[PDB]
């Protein structure tokens, strides 16, 4: 019993973290096979940060200008290239600790684990969701750039996020491992604002099923609703519209609990309109939306890796 | 910026997890040097669970009755003994992945990371606090027994918790790595209740300092208070009494923010008496008490391992 924000075990990713230095900037890199991946702004200096011409800045850089260290060992850089917003440094040694891995671009609403790193060394691990506005609400200090986010399926690591920057509002922006930002963000020191941060409805519903599985049942009401009627309510509370695809994804949890999804929608509707009245659900006083239906099933069924 | 419940990187502990089978019970073990540590109730059968005589049950067990597997390899058991509520199985191979480690018995209010495991394989990692009543509010399913909790100081793993059991109320109880339970709990299927679950005051204060560091300042009031006056308030809300030792431990955060501890106590006092009025602090609608002052400093200063 119990329900916690649970990260994947990070050992397979720890063995891939390296330090990358160029000129006077150091940040984190990801060493898989004979390639090191890192944010391209490692090549920026203080005066280039407002509007850097990255292709021009790279003309000034040769292989030996990139210092890559794994522990106290340095890998010899034998090629370099830019792919969107990431640099790819070819080294002459394949990482012996390379796990089975894939690169994936995740959808808004999906979750992942972050291994926060400084100077190529791990500091901690925590679970994040890609917000609907393509930010993440992480915990990142200066020097954390190049830390990665990932999911694990048994023995295969799916890398989905590389951290690039903090926005002035204190939320976080980054890329997939092909260097394409999530959202409209650019890697420069300019005024960037995130759009409206809406709530991931299908995740809230999944967490309510988690609560029922754990015996927290006070919020189960005596109504049902329809998709269109629920969505009129969700729109006023800046919740994402619920679709039949979402209902189908909640199928496993509905079957386990015997609570129809539209019945659970009616309970959420009353929670939104009446609040929680000083009560809690799974130890929280607000509706939690950073657990996916898969996250709930994994945690309530003991899936291992 | 940002503040998250952050676990230690788990790689050093992942390499120590094994599966232990005795008769028909399987659970998790911790393999360090040539010893495997696990809960002694691995030797119980269905009929012994209400009141097992563990010393009598061990008479019936020889070395070859203990099956210990690390991945697909089995370690040969060459001795066994009981230390309080843990079994110590001597194997003929030292774990090549043994980290620098220590065993520690933590105090109530201190935090640690849990690597939840099933069948010797890691499922996830999350941060826990030892409650004042010596329970933990974990996420553990059947078969998680023998999962361990730990802290890391640079390169040294301090193991502090081995999971043994769930209470009927759904909270969790376990031992230090010398097999001594935290709290009054016993490893048998009998009615055990936890005592009153009080709030860790020094941790709430640390988290309020974390909030100020992150710019969440709305709760900073215009009063101060005294230790004795604050403690009259904390007693009514089942908060732990604040001591001068606690004030001193908050010294680093007080110095960083310029907010005297007793001023922060006055802000907490008003939060307790008036509630949060539908506002949030670091994304939470309730006062969080599972971050220690050290946890806040680590997360707000980027300490690595
Ligand atoms: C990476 C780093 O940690 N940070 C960073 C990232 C990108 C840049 C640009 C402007 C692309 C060269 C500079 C610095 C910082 C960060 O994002 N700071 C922002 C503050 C607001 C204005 C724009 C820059 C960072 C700080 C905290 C969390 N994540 C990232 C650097 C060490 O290479
Ligand atoms: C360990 C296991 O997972 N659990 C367990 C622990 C201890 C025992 C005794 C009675 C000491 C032999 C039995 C089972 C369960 C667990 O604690 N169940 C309790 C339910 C309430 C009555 C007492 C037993 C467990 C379940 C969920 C989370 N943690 C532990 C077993 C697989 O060896």
């Amino acid at each position: 019993s119990g329900f916690r924000k649970m990260a994947f075990p990070s050992g397979k990713v720890e063995g891939c973290m390296v330090q990358v230095t160029c000129g006077t900037t150091t940040l984190n890199g990801l060493w898989l096979d004979d390639v090191v991946y890192c944010p391209r702004h490692v090549i920026c200096t203080s005066e280039d940060m407002l509007n850097p011409n990255y292709e021009d800045l790279l003309i000034r850089k040769s292989n030996h200008n990139f210092l890559v260290q794994a522990g106290n060992v340095q890998l010899r850089v034998i090629g370099h290239s830019m792919q969107n917003c990431v640099l790819k440094l070819k080294v002459d040694t394949a990482n012996p600790k390379t796990p089975k891995y894939k690169f994936v671009r995740i959808q808004p609403g999906q979750t992942f684990s972050v291994l926060a790193c400084y100077n190529g060394s791990p500091s901690g691990v925590y679970q994040c969701a890609m917000r609907p506005n393509f930010t993440i609400k992480g915990s990142f200090l200066n020097g954390s750039c190049g830390s990665v986010g990932f999911n694990i399926d048994y023995d295969c690591v799916s890398f989905c996020y590389m951290h690039h920057m903090e926005l002035p509002t204190g939320v976080h922006a980054g890329t997939d491992l092909e260097g394409n930002f999530y959202g409209p963000f650019v890697d420069r020191q300019t005024a960037q604002a995130a759009g409206t941060d809406t709530t991931i409805t299908v995740n809230v519903l999944a967490w309510l099923y988690a609560a029922v599985i754990n015996g927290d049942r006070w919020f189960l009401n005596r109504f049902t609703t329809t998709l269109n009627d629920f969505n009129l309510v969700a729109m006023k509370y800046n919740y994402e519209p619920l679709t039949q695809d979402h209902v189908d994804i909640l199928g496993p949890l509905s079957a386990q609990t015997g609570i129809a999804v539209l019945d659970m929608c009616a309970s959420l509707k009353e929670l939104l309109q009446n609040g929680m009245n000083g009560r809690t659900i799974l130890g929280s006083a607000l509706l939690e939306d950073e657990f996916t239906p898969f996250d709930v099933v994994r945690q309530c069924s003991g899936v291992t890796f």
